[PDB]
Order: structure tokens, then C-alpha cells, then sequence
């Protein structure tokens, strides 16, 4: 039950997620989950990053959900819920630009 989640922003655009994440106050790993704009039934994990090369910037990762039940970004690493996916990526960066740290204000 994902809508209950404070990091779940629902139906907002890619541009809007970037407006929110590009705030100078945001540390690396600030994030939110939103609906994909054009992939039905898919979500998008939008995450802030920072480096001296690019400065503050944003990356988007597609989250797939199977009818069979699993949620994932990479099929090799699946979760029983979106909440568990978020908790896992708050500990492991794996292939993300940064581990998830703080919910986007
Ligand atoms: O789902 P798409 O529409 O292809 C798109 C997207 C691209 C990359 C990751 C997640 C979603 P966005 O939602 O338009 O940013």
C-alpha cells in the first residue's frame, strides 16, 4: 500500500521531480517515487546526485512491477513491496547514483 508513503509523490512529471530535487539544500540521495509518465503500471525512482563535474543533478530509475508480485529496478534483485525496495536501496547504492538518504522536501 504505496500511496500511504510520504516518499510516494504519485502522478507528478519528470520536470516536476527535477524542480523538487534540484534544490541547493538537498544532499546526495534525496529521492522520491512517482508514476512513470509513459510506461503504464511502472514507477520511477528520482534521485539527486552531486559532483564537482556536474554539480547538483538528477537521475531517474524505472521500477517495474510484475503481476506475479515482485518490484524491481534490475530483475536480478526483486522485492515483495515498494517499501522493501526503498529500504534496500537506502543501504546499498548498487547501480544507483547514490544510496537513498532523505525524502525530497
Ligand atoms: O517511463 P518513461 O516515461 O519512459 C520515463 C522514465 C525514464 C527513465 C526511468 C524512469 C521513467 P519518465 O517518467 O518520462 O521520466
Amino acid at each position: 500500500s504505496i500511496q500511504a508513503e510520504e516518499w510516494y509523490f504519485g502522478k507528478i512529471t519528470r520536470r516536476e521531480s527535477e524542480r523538487l530535487l534540484l534544490n541547493a539544500e538537498n544532499p546526495r540521495g534525496t529521492f522520491l517515487v512517482r508514476e512513470s509518465e509513459t510506461t503504464k503500471g511502472a514507477y520511477c525512482l528520482s534521485v539527486s546526485d552531486f559532483d564537482n563535474a556536474k554539480g547538483l543533478n538528477v537521475k531517474h530509475y524505472k521500477i517495474r512491477k510484475l503481476d506475479s508480485g515482485g518490484f524491481y529496478i534490475t530483475s536480478r534483485t526483486q522485492f515483495n513491496s515498494l517499501q522493501q525496495l526503498v529500504a534496500y536501496y537506502s543501504k546499498h547504492a548498487d547501480g544507483l547514483c547514490h544510496r537513498l538518504t532523505t525524502v525530497c522536501p
